Order: C-alpha cells, then structure tokens, then sequence
C-alpha cells in the first residue's frame, strides 16, 4: 500500500456512500482527505469514522457554489498543504424524462452535476498545475454517460457532458505540460443506503438485462478504480473512461 | 427525389451556413421550413433565396429563448400545419480551454448548445408525439460531441451533453411509441464563410494530422445526412450518432 | 433519384433479404450492380426479380475465396465497367458463446465474415482508387461490432475486426487522395424470411430490453443508408459507422 | 500490496517490455506467475530476474499454437495450482496499409493477436470457471482497437476483434455466475527495447499529434492497470475497455 504517498484529495460528495468509500481508501493508501458535503452534522461523523484531522477532515460545500470552490481549495491547502487530487463526486439525479423534465429540475441538476464539475475542473487545474505533484483530476461521469436512460434525461445530458468536457481537459493540461491529468469513472449500479431507500430498485438494477452479473456493484468497487486514477501508477493514463459496471454497457 | 413528401421542418440558425444547406436540401425534397436566426434582415432573404412562402419561411428567435420555442412552434404550426421534423442546428463557440473559460463564456454558451437544444427536444416531443407525423428530431452534436480539443472546453460539454441526452429521448420516445426519433448529426470541419472569417482556419483544418482527406467539407455535406435522417427512409433509425467528418475521428 | 447516376456495385449476398433489397433501391438510384451468392439458381432469380442485364447481372461466388474475388471484379468490369462501389455484405453466424465455439466454427465463420471483407476491400481499393469514381467501400459490421452477444462469439470478433480494419483502409485511401471511402453499416435486427425460419426469434428481437422501438427492422431499413454511403451525397464520410438499429445500442 | 494474493497467473509474451514489467508486478503483489516466449533462453533469464521457481517460471509456446494451450494450462496447474489469471498480451505487427497486406502476413498476424486470444480465453473460461478463484481474462486489444491507423491494417483488425470478442466473453461468464471477468487493456504508445530498435519510432510515437503528452510511456504504465484487473479490487468490472495511452485518443 502507501500507494497515494503525499498525495492531498478533496473528494466533493464524500460524506457518504461512494464518496466516503473513495475517502476511506484514499486515507488508507497514504493520502489527507478533504470530504464535502451539505450537512455538518453527516460531514464531520463521516471524517471521523475514517481518521484523525491529520488524515481526514470536512468542508460543507454544495458543488454547484463557484465561490465556495476557492474557499473549499484554500481550507484544504491550510490543512493539508498543496492539493494534488480532486474527485468530483457529487452529484443528483431527477427521474424525468427529456419530455417531462421541467426548466427548474434541468436548471438544478445541471447546477450540480455539470456547473460543479465544471468550477472544480478549471479552478483544479489552476491550483494544481506545474507544481511537481502528480495531480490527478477524477471526474464522476456515469454508465449514464455512454448509454441513455429514457426516465434520466437531464442526468444523460449532465454525464455526456462530463465525460467529453474531461478529455478537453486532459488535451489541454497534456499538451501543456501541466502535470494534471484528467479521467471519467463511470459507475454502474451501486449498492449505496439510497439504493436501499428505493424499494424494488436493486432487484431492478440487478435484473440480467440490465446488470449481467445479476447484482450490483458496492462503494469500495469504485473507491479501487479511483486510487488507481489519483496514484502515480496511471501517470501515463489522461483523457480517458474508467467503467466499473458489473457488464451493463458491454451489452 | 420527394424523400421529405409532406414533412414540415424546424432548422434552428437556418439563415447562414450549414443551416441555410439544411433548409435548401429539405425544400428541394418537398419538406415545407421555418428557419431561425437572430436577425430579420439575414433570414427574410434566405428564406427568399431558397422558395416562396408556401415553401419557406422565417422566424427570429435566439435557440435560448425558452417562451420564443413554444411561439416558434406556434408559427410553423400556422404557416404549413403540424411540426414533422426539427433541426436543433443553432450554436455558439468559445475559443476558450476549459482552464481559461469565464464562468460568462460558460453559461452563455451552455444557454444556446444545450439548453436550447434541451427547450426544442423536449417542446418536439410533446408537439409532435402520437400523430403519424414519422416525426425525427435532428440534433447538432459535433466531432467535438467524440473527442476533445483544448480550446473548446465548453462546447466540449454542451456537444457531449446534446450526444447523450439526444439518445435518453430517443429512447423515451421509442419505448412509449410516440412515432418520433432522435438521433445527433456530428459534422467534422465544414467550410462556412465563418470559417473563410477566421485566416489560417481552413489550411489548420485541412492538416492530414486533423482531417485525413486534407480538405474540409462543405454544408451540403450536413445537409445530405439530415435528408436521410427527416425522411421515413431513416424509420429504424434512433439514438444513434451519424459522424460526417473526412476521417478526422477515425485517427 | 438517380441518386447513384452512373455508379457500379458489387454486393456480396446480394441474393437474399438484406443484400438483394440494397441490390434494389441501388438499381433504383441508377447504379449498375453485380450481386453474388453461393446458389446460382437463386442468384438469377434475384438479378431477373430486380432488372434487366444492363441493369443487373449474378455472379457466383463464396466471399471466402480470394481467386473468386479477382474474377467477381473482372466479370463486373466487362459487364458495366470500372468498379466504384462495394457492398462486402455477405455473412454468416454461428450460434456459439466463445467457451462453446469449436475451432472449426471459429475458422469458417471468420474465413466469410473477416477474410471475404479483407479480400473484397483489399482488391477494391486496388481497383477503384485513382480513377474519379467516387468511390465507396460499405462494409455490414453490425451491432455486435459495438456490444458483445454471449451467443455470438466469433461473430462478435468478425464485427469488430472489420469495425476498425475499416478505419485503417479509410484513412489510408483519404492520405493518399485514392478517391475511394470507407465505411461500415450497423444493422440492429431486421426480418429476413432467415429470421422467420427461426420460431420466436422476431418476438425475443422485439422485447424492448433487446431493441426500444419493440419490433424489429426490415431489408430496406439497410438498403437506403447505404444508397447514401455509395451516392456522392457522403463524399465527406469515410472511417465512420452508421448504425440503424430500433435503439438497440442506445441503451 | 498482497493485492494479487492466492492469484496463480499466465501471462503469454511474458519475457520482454511490457509482458515482463506485468509479470514483476503481479510477482510483487503476491501472484504466482508462468510467462510464456517463444525463445527458452530470453524466458528462463526473464523468469530468474524476476523470482525463485516458486513464485515465477518460463513455458516456452506460440500463442497462435491450440494445442500448446492445453499443455501451458496444465503446465501451470502442476507448479502452482489452478490458474485464476490470463493475460493474453502475446502479439506481432505487420507495418503495412490494408491494400498492401499479404494474404500470408494477413494470416500469420490474425493467427497470433486474434486465434491465440481466442483459444486463450476459450480455454481460460473452461479451466477458470465455477472454481471462486476471482478470475480475470486480461486481454491485450490496443489503442488500435479504438481507431484505426493507414500501416497497420491486420493489426487494427486483430485488436477491433478483441475488443468485442471479450465483451461477448464477459457477458456470458456473468449470466452463466462463472465467477470469470474478461476484460480488455488498451495501450498507447510505450517505450519496449524493440521501440528502441526502429531508430525515430519513439520520436514519432512523441509528437503531439499523436500522444499529448509529448512522450511515450514506460512497459510499468501497463502492469499496474493489469494487477488491477487481475485483483479482487476490480469484481465488478467486466466487459470493459481500460486505455492507458497519453491522451492518444482523447483527440
Ligand atoms: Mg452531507
Ligand atoms: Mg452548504
Ligand atoms: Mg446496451
Ligand atoms: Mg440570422
Ligand atoms: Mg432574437
Ligand atoms: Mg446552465
Ligand atoms: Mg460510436
Ligand atoms: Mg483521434
Ligand atoms: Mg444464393
Ligand atoms: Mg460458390
Ligand atoms: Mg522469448
Ligand atoms: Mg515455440
Ligand atoms: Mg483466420
Ligand atoms: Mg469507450
């Protein structure tokens, strides 16, 4: 292990579930975490249940708030020193369709799951960018992001968005010598406590023509894509898709 | 010829370029048209320059406009009966990496390329589902829509967005038998005299390292793909990706 | 129409289902064409059920054989002329996971599936470049060039062989200003009277987990993208999969 | 580290570049390895520089050799156990376009990238399944199973028909509950001795049009996203393409 050495991470989204999976395992491979999330209460029993400050500590932030990214950045910077890794992880879903998604629900989604990505990207690039420390930008972009779904119209947008948005990003700091790279990891169904607030959802998620192995997958199983992703060992690896989904696009 | 018999068609930002190609394609095959642009005195002559009003007509409006989309389908509705067809064509571009895009640039651009294209998928749905129009919605969705360029980081995201959310309403649609499709049309480099603005564009556009024929195309070569894809010949056709692009993405 | 004045075609299969009704709507368009097939009593019918000999003409010959196909551009030539246009259509399946596949299966399907369109496109870019014919190589890849079948092993590696085998031969031709492209079609499924051979078969096609639009496609479905690929109208499409599928792919 | 604890692997082409830096890797992770070569000399050296006998031997084989498979597998039982692990990296390049490919060099390349994988995983599912070892068929299928390239023809064949194979590999494993994953790995350019040995390649395989990052990567950019995929960390990925190339096509 140690195998994220030195690295500093903030992880949006990383209170619960796939996030503080992520944060877990980052903490237990070497790297100081900054976890985000919108309640202080989940946040702060989350960094603990992982480790000490010295390893892990909370930032409240909504993703969608431009402002609260450079706040976020310097917090983790005070505690931390120099941020090297960011996964942006948060992210919501509205179940709509394209036909009956309204103005407000596309508004809101985009906010969080493009806007964000968006803030964290560019000010992630240029807080991480020529400083020798193998930076890593690791953005959450979805099954959804190759294949549609016809009751998540506005999350296909914001996921297809990601995906290519990412590889822009990974040409540009590539072609500049930025020593950031940039990747999409692309979940398949996840078994996460929200899962298991929707009754019948696994069941259908684990259906064979929908997940071929005939179950979903769990937190820790994109945790490992996305220390491979912020650890020197995919220092060769920019620009591209990393799918973790039980075999749901392969069909 | 006659392959859009009785269709009537939306070309958003049908005034100039590949639109007015569009325009020009779908009239000669019997399709009536109302083009859209922001400016009168551009789209009264190019609706003159390709028919007469029983043929094509113009309406102002800025793909953005969300109110303007339900009085643009109102007025085509008006002129030649019930919407067949839209071409979701109108866009905007930042010459801006993701790193140096004003969250201005990003927003205003996000406005025209994907929420535009959002409001007039969604609005074509609902206008034209359940009538046995054969009715194909045509969304504009780039190489950019593939792969990267550093210098688009934006219209990266919008041209991914418009790729996937294109295939979740396609989806939609086929699955509750609404007799529409949707698919997304990905031009390669075309020559507009946009393009001929810009000096240096077409020769870096025609570099064998970007375009592998070593010129680039022209608008008919847009049109012709968006006949094929509002014609009944393209019945089985839906959620899918029809790339233009003298092998710029096959490299 | 006349959309292919003044072309030249061979199809391979051209006798039966698919190949035969591109075989029609490519006589429709103007284009001379010599069909093959492995039975000649089938083959003439087909030719005579399409056109005259000056429009249509059968030319015995399993893809397979390599002398065959140096004899199949000879025959067309003196029949119609120079060759611009190729349909490597013919194929076949086998009904096989990979683990069940013997190696006898393994060789036949690949000698037809991924040698013939190897020999057919080898020879075709030897004849048709240089010559101002406009010419176009369509060669039939499949869904299963895009998401594997677990029935459908070696039919899914000659898929995606010729996916991007194909690619290679498009950018060399467009490099080298032969004047020739190509190009692969993607059927989803279609009703061939082969799949009403099959009890249950259209049914298991149809159910909206396997193709969204909840029936199956028909020959002509194929037929007219391919009059596009091989018409000028594409002459800036080349490397590139066109794929008409009922949204097979798109979920 | 123990990720690969327990594993028992075959990695064929094992003895040199980028088969050799995965079998050191897997060796250091706990697995027991057998490489295979086509030279007894280069092998034995290979596996005596990387451990003792009982954690890494040589079995000298031709990928393309069917029955030589039935003896490595039993070979590889005999010194360690059942086999949990295959790497089908084995593979040759022929530098010449399509139109210029030999019916013999044709033959010999697809004998070896495209029959050796196949009678690989074919045997690998066999001897691997129903056992709850965590198996994992890693299959070497190229940047050039993505795009093509105008002088490597037969290879991008080979590599288009990996790729989709091992998808219909993968899924039928899962729906069968054969507790075997088949995944695909697709490199960039990478400096190998042999790289080294074609004076210009690496400044070529350099160039910004071709790998943004203006340098080509090391034969260990290979063998950590390997002992991922061989591990447990990566249960719920199957049927997936992970490309490790420098941004090569992002672009
Ligand atoms: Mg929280
Ligand atoms: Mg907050
Ligand atoms: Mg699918
Ligand atoms: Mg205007
Ligand atoms: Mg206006
Ligand atoms: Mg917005
Ligand atoms: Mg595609
Ligand atoms: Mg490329
Ligand atoms: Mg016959
Ligand atoms: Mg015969
Ligand atoms: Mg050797
Ligand atoms: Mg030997
Ligand atoms: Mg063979
Ligand atoms: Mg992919």
């Amino acid at each position: 292990s140690n195998r994220l050495d030195g690295k500093v991470a903030i992880i949006t989204g990383g209170t619960l579930g796939i996030g503080l999976a992520i944060a877990t395992k980052f903490v237990e491979e070497g790297a100081k975490v900054m976890i985000t999330g919108r309640h202080s209460d989940v946040g702060e029993k989350a960094a603990k249940s992982v480790g000490t400050p010295d390893q892990i500590q909370f930032f409240q932030h909504d993703s969608s708030d431009e402002d609260g990214w450079t706040k976020l950045f310097d917090a983790t910077e005070k505690a931390f020193g120099p941020v090297s890794t960011l996964v942006n992880n948060a992210g919501i879903a509205v179940n709509k369709s394209v036909e009956e998604t309204t103005t407000a629900e596309w508004r809101k989604l985009l906010a969080v799951n493009l806007d964000g990505v968006f803030f964290g990207t560019r000010l992630g690039i240029k807080r991480m960018k020529n400083k020798g420390l193998g930076a890593s930008i690791i953005n959450m972009s979805s099954i959804e992001g190759f294949v549609g779904d016809p009751s998540l119209g506005a999350y296909n947008a914001s996921k297809g968005a990601v995906r290519i948005m990412s590889k822009s990003a990974a040409l540009d700091c590539a072609l500049k010598d930025y020593d950031v790279r940039v990747n999409t990891v692309h979940p398949g169904y996840i078994k996460t406590p929200l899962v298991d607030d929707l009754p019948g959802a696994e069941e259908a998620m684990s259906q064979r023509t929908k997940t071929p192995m005939g179950h979903i997958g769990e937190p820790n199983d994109i945790a490992y894509i996305c220390v491979y992703l912020a650890s020197n060992e995919s220092k060769f690896a920019t620009g591209s898709e990393f799918v973790v989904d039980g075999g749901y696009t392969a069909q």
